[PDB]
């Protein structure tokens, strides 16, 4: 009579959530060489990137230098909103005023750049100043996009400057929230609540949703209207990028994987003869200066951004070759297999003493 | 033909139990700002607390100082019964005889306090002495409330001093035990058998049930009759408190989270330059002086109790904002998602060298 | 179309096996005091023990001293068969020739004792010599009792000396093997293939079954005919003994839990100031002097056997009080709840630095 | 309404994949002595090995010495293709031109040997040169055999040199891929995509399938046509070999298990007084000289090959005795039990300080 | 400097040069760090004893 997990309501525990480590991509019939695969994808309904990667809007990840490097690499960067409005507009102008076949450019031939804003009248003034500076895409960047205020802000921005710039809606984790964002007029939906490597929301508040299931649910609401999905947070390997794209996301937003590059803001730190640099959540105590939802830490230095992007894109191309996907649209139709805890350790290198770190696999 | 787990009886392995680490709260459409969320909840059918947290009845957790501080913070404290009867009555008198808007006070304006009693005639004398000293709530505090003697004691206490004080029934882990306590006349039901951080009941005896499933099962029996549920044991984060309340519990009883504060009894101990203090189970060999069901240990010093309570309440408010719950009664209607082991390590911070501890998240 | 785990045969992966760590005992309505519980149980169809515990027939576990101590404590010991026939008969006579209210005795007032034999004509000579020496129960002690030769040996022993002594069949792991042993005429069935703490069978050969499922399957075949079941191996806590009895077994056989006592054969060893003593499988290379199926190691010294037995019986009595079982026969009807990996770490003590080892819970 | 793992497509997450650590073999009625079990099995449709073990085609595993030793031990070796064509043909000639009752030989009495080729016209020239030298079997050795080019190469090789040599098809993980290889004319199918100990494909690309499920799926397509299956990668114990053969595979290909033997190519390395030797994947950066799909490492020294082969065969014989299988074909009809994470640690030695390593179990 | 100040005219170097790229022998990886072999000429391996 009772539900097998307790109680009498079968909907109290709605579903079993899967994350990146729970699934593997199944190989399929292939006619695709990894070098010949096309990795272009839609960032928004009007913007297409050669490489479907976007830099996170964090004060230890993206400033003008990172945005320029990401745009030249074939992606795009999103400037963080921790600095004043005038400084953010200056960074936008620095990017717009700025070897690279894949570089993403607008109609005037200048590099594309995105900028993050919050909610409120101060956020409205920031958004208007950024728009007048020549921004290409505004990110309503919150922790909970299903709030009434976030939806109202997206609606207002679409009404005011929808012709000039694209508007992306903040993080959701359910089908209903994505549907609400689509109804509000968002040109793209960002997915993920709590999976970030520096996030403590799922511990502090106990609220979250595993990223693969969240992407599936959000795509189920966004695809019929042609609204692209950006998987944000929790990606540690190029295989995770491939899994995120196969689940239905159109682009991926990278955090820790880029915080260690030379183009990220911040100096270099030496610890026991090894190089690191600072990486902190935007809900951390230091960043928000309270109940923090992030931590402070450091990540190992990786070097130039181009090399990291090349490794990630090579992994994605290998995945596309394995699944037989000529385009990202075809990759979005691939199938998964669910694995157990033993399958995960089988997947990684095992019963071996690794003698040297590979370029795409770190200890 | 047979049961997939073995045998021919399908009810031999009745159900699959979930605990806090197995679930996450799902975000929902929200109009709630965390600072405006109302955290008040029923402790019993007659007592409403501003902060839904109660201190455990342990000789290393709650005495007069801890009870006074908890009452001032908006919760309540339960005085342990390891000391003689006269001293317990004296501690009740000290608390009653004793800046703090949230402070919980009875009709006379004195701070609320609770006291734990056992089962037997000596426990009856203790209960009468505590009632004569002005206690507001008695906890029949046993490891197994489904025993006939515990139900008899609850019925006797309700018959004798029902009009004067509230009677809370000891720990259960099933629907049937909760129903039996409700029929016996309990004003509140305490849930949890073996989840405590210092318990060895589930190892020494092999008896228990996971906390989320136990709360769901007990709520299924208590909610139709209006009897509140207290989730006792196994809580290490504010997110766990939010999960427990969302599972149908009305209040949470805290152990180790408060044992390291300055208001808990005991002297401060230095180990390798760090500060700790003692924390032991009431079924430990030291506390019960045999077949013990608890251990002795120590927990790090955490400072004043008010800051800890504020961090816990901030996490709870964040959860209420995420789920769109203006009240605790609305939070009790939120939905869960079940996660795997990989989802558990995705929820916590990962692939990062934390450089300093967060106020609400400890290494 | 295909089976969810692969292939087209739904019987290829027959069932999901549970071990001790996968389940917990559900509390039930109780009128039982742990001190008043009755722990007597059948070892065979003719022999009843006051304490349902038996010592393993291993050369680092049971000889004359251990057998005498176990018999005085209320259980029984099984003499190992590594020594020559004459020495085993001498040990049997030493036990029979040998403060202890629970002592298990025959009709003549002498202590009960069991002896292990193998398969073959040499085993027949050993068995006849042991029967002539006054042994009470013979254990056909093999790794695979479903072999034709083991069943033939059991039938021969029952035909020849069935009236004088009881015959116990070696280790099975499935319902069919237990049914075959019952058909052969065994007075008791020993259950467990690979769960021993010193066994490598499930790694070397990949063959075994989780112990709880194996016990349930064996009981489903043995209980209708009134044939007792002995859970052998894998027991590390008293709660595991309670689980094994609740799953339907009538007795439990202990290995490592008794190897560290003073009555076990072997001297005392010092490593880094701590005391240990040797413990090896009978299929280990050292013992069988090849393809070994066991390892050699050492276990910490625990002191006299009586204290260990008292702790185990106290744990069992606590579990009986929790389940409301007046007798072992009633404990055999208790219900389980299945728990996940998170529930298992909730069940043990957590988030605490233990200051001293408990008498029934070790670091 | 939705799929419990997310979305609306029930085939998005096709199945649950099992690996070796997820299953155990069930004991069955037996009349088999391990010393009398027959381990002969089909490698291809025309080649029968006395020991169903083949050495991996890796530059740290198999050269002339290893191939000769494997042929003498009753199996076969596959010469790697990292060296130039002339050198590989010279190795083949060395092996052919070369006490041992189980040695596998052709009609002329010379030792059997196999060689690996890639895809393309250069691989075509290599294959013709190897066939001219007298190789017994060609392995189309790729990471993705469901590619169109691999199938075309298999078809061409069968059309050209079909009557002289047998052609084995590269690694698959799905029923459809095995069916395509069968249609193309393969004489045996090699199964496994990413389970190898030195593979990072499941991390770099996120693509693979757990090995037991993959073997079951491939056997479902290969058994009706009498095409043998070779399980390749992820084997660490002899029990894994038994499980793989029971899943339906006819032979097993071994990597790391043989990389530490005297006959493998490479010198011996000393680290902290212990002996190791190099072991690297063929997709490693060092071996392929780029986006690598393997790592470099080293494995402990194990001694002569014959002892290792004997221990593995002894474990297999023990498994065949447990399951009552006189032949490998009977072992292919055995049954599994699925186990959890707790069952996995029950299977291994536990709660013991292993003092000396066993010949078949290493710490 | 100390050796020269004590009166010696030149210094002969061993381990200080054994780790350079111009020294004979291949490179070895251990725990992510690079090393290379260095043995005395009276070592058992070199002289192939006491
Ligand atoms: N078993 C594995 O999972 C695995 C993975 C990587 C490498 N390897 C080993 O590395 C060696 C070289 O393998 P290789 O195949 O990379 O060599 P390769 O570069 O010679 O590839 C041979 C053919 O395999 C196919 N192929 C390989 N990877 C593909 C992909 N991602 N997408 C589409 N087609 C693909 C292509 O048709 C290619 O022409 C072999 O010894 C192989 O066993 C094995
Ligand atoms: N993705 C995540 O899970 C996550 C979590 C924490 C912080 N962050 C990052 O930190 C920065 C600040 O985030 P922020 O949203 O707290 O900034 P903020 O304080 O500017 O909040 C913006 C709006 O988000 C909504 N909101 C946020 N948390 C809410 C909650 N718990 N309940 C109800 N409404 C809530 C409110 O409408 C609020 O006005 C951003 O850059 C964001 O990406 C992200
Ligand atoms: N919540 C838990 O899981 C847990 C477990 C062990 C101990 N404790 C704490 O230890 C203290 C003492 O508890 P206690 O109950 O052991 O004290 P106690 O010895 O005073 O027992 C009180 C009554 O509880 C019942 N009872 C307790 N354990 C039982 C069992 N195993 N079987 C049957 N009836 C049983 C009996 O009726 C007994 O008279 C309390 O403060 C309690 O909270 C709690
Ligand atoms: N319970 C276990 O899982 C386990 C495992 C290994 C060893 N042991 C212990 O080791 C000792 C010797 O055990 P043993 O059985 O190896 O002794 P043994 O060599 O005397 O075998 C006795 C009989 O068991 C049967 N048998 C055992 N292993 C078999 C196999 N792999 N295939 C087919 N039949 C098999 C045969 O009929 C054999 O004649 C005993 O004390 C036993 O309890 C126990
Ligand atoms: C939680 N999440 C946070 C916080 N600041 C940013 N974020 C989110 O995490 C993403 C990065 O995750 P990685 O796994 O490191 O890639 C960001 O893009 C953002 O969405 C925070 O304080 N808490
Ligand atoms: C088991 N449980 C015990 C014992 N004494 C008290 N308790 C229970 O644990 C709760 C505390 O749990 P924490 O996880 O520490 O917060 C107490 O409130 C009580 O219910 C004991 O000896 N064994
Ligand atoms: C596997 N099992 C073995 C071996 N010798 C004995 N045994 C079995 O183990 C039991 C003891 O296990 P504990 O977990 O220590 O209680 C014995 O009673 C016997 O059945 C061996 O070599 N391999
Ligand atoms: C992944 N797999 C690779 C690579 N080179 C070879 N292999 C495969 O691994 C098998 C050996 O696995 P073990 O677990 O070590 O036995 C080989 O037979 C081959 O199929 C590589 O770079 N990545
Ligand atoms: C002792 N001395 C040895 C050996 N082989 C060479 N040598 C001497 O050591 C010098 C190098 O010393 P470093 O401190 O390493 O610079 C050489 O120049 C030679 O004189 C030997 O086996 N034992
Ligand atoms: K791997
Ligand atoms: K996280
Ligand atoms: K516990
Ligand atoms: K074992």
């Amino acid at each position: 009579v009772p539900v097998p997990t307790g109680g009498d309501d079968p909907t109290k525990v709605a579903m079993l959530g899967l994350t990146f480590d729970d699934v593997l991509l199944l190989p399929a019939a292939s006619d695709v060489v990894p070098a010949t695969a096309d990795t272009s994808s839609q960032l928004t309904k009007r913007i297409r990137l050669r490489v479907p990667l976007v830099s996170s809007a964090m004060d230890t990840v993206t400033e003008s230098r990172m945005a320029i490097a990401m745009a030249r690499a074939g992606g795009m960067g999103v400037l963080h909103r921790n600095l004043p409005v005038a400084e953010q507009a200056g960074q936008v102008e620095t990017v717009k005023r700025s070897q690279f076949p894949l570089s993403t450019k607008d109609s005037d031939g200048r590099l594309l750049v995105g900028a993050a804003v919050g909610v409120g009248d101060d956020a409205w003034t920031r958004a208007m100043t950024l728009v007048d500076a020549g921004v290409d895409v505004l990110i309503v960047d919150t922790a909970h996009a299903h709030n009434r205020g976030v939806l109202d802000m997206v609606s207002r921005l679409k009404q005011a400057v929808g012709e000039r710039v694209d508007v992306v809606g903040g993080n959701v984790a359910t089908r209903a929230a994505a549907a609400a964002l689509v109804e509000a007029g968002a040109d793209a939906v960002k997915v993920g609540v709590g999976p970030g490597s520096i996030c403590t929301t799922r511990v502090v508040a106990g609220v979250g949703a595993p990223q693969i299931t969240a992407i599936l649910e959000a795509v189920a609401a966004c695809k019929p209207y042609g609204v692209p999905v950006i998987a944000d947070g929790g990606l540690q390997y190029s295989g995770d990028i491939a899994k995120a794209l196969a689940a239905g996301a159109s682009t991926a937003m990278l955090g820790s994987l880029l915080a260690g590059t030379a183009e990220s803001p911040g100096e270099l730190i030496f610890v026991n003869g090894k190089q690191f640099k600072s990486y902190r959540g935007m809900g951390s105590l230091g960043a928000m200066q309270l109940v923090p939802e992030g931590i402070e830490g450091r990540v190992p230095f990786r070097g130039p951004l181009g090399t990291v992007i090349h490794q990630l894109t090579g992994g994605l191309r290998a995945a596309m070759g394995y699944t037989g996907s000529a385009t990202i649209e075809q990759l979005q139709q691939a199938q998964f297999v669910q694995i157990t805890a033993a399958g995960l350790k089988e997947s990684h290198p095992h019963d071996i003493t690794m003698t040297v770190e590979a370029p795409n696999y770190y200890t």
